[PDB]
């Protein structure tokens, strides 16, 4: 089709990340950090770092420095596996809230028989991708 | 709801532009030149700065050190608005091809009166957003 469908996503998810950054800013969580640790909460206990960084949809080694340097503030723990720690628990609770009832606001007028085709949707679009 | 829209996308959006990383790397674009040029050439002639970070969905200041790069490389001149120059035409010509090719395969077995409500929704999601 001659419609510019992938820049539309991509401008959609930064405005929709750049919100989040700004209401996250008084917990100082970086978007990185916030994203990583968003996601490492979103996925089943203990993942490996591959899993992870297929999750968020990066390559591993980019992955690394935002893992780094969130086990130096003591808000995640790898013994290559990973898991939040007690110390992380408050900011991620409340990190969750923001990102949850933002998403609410997002998705204010839309039916979830709507919502539930976008879902099957982008599932589709990165199965083509993935195949290439 | 429950459904972790926005990291599905931001998945997606990554994933996407990977893969259009990997096929344009023989051109050795970066991708915040090759996303910064295409949106270029995707917008209406001579841009404002305002407008193309606002296309591209972020601040300005980013996109300076990037538009600076194109510059220096005579991809792009400014004289504050912007200009494809004679010089990015080949660059530009099969970029664009290699994006609109790739699109095509991604879209593959998703009608277009599907890709035409994906279209609709990504407006009112932004349009929530802006709102805040
Ligand atoms: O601008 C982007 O980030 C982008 C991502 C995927 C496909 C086309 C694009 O312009
Ligand atoms: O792009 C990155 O470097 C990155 C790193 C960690 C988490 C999310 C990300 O996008
Ligand atoms: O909607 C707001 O005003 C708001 C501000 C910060 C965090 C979550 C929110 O809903
Ligand atoms: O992971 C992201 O980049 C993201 C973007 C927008 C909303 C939620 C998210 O996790
Ligand atoms: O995030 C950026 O710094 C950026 C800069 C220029 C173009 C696209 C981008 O995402
Ligand atoms: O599909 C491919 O093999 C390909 C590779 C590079 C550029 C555009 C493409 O379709």
């Amino acid at each position: 089709l001659e419609s510019p469908l992938g820049s539309d996503l991509a401008r959609l998810v930064r405005i929709w990340r750049a919100l989040i950054d700004h209401r996250l800013k008084p917990l100082e969580l970086t978007q990185t950090h916030w994203v990583t640790l968003h996601n490492i909460h979103q996925l089943p206990p203990d993942q490996s770092q591959i899993q992870l960084a297929k999750a968020i949809g990066i390559e591993q080694p980019s992955l690394v420095r935002t893992l780094d340097q969130l086990e130096d503030k003591g808000l995640i723990s790898r013994q290559k596996r990973i898991k939040l720690t007690e110390k992380a628990e408050p900011l991620i609770a409340e990190m969750e809230e923001v990102i949850h009832k933002t998403r609410g606001e997002i998705l204010a007028g839309i039916s979830s028989e709507e919502i539930e085709l976008l879902i099957k949707l982008i599932a589709k679009l990165e199965h083509n991708i993935m195949e290439l």
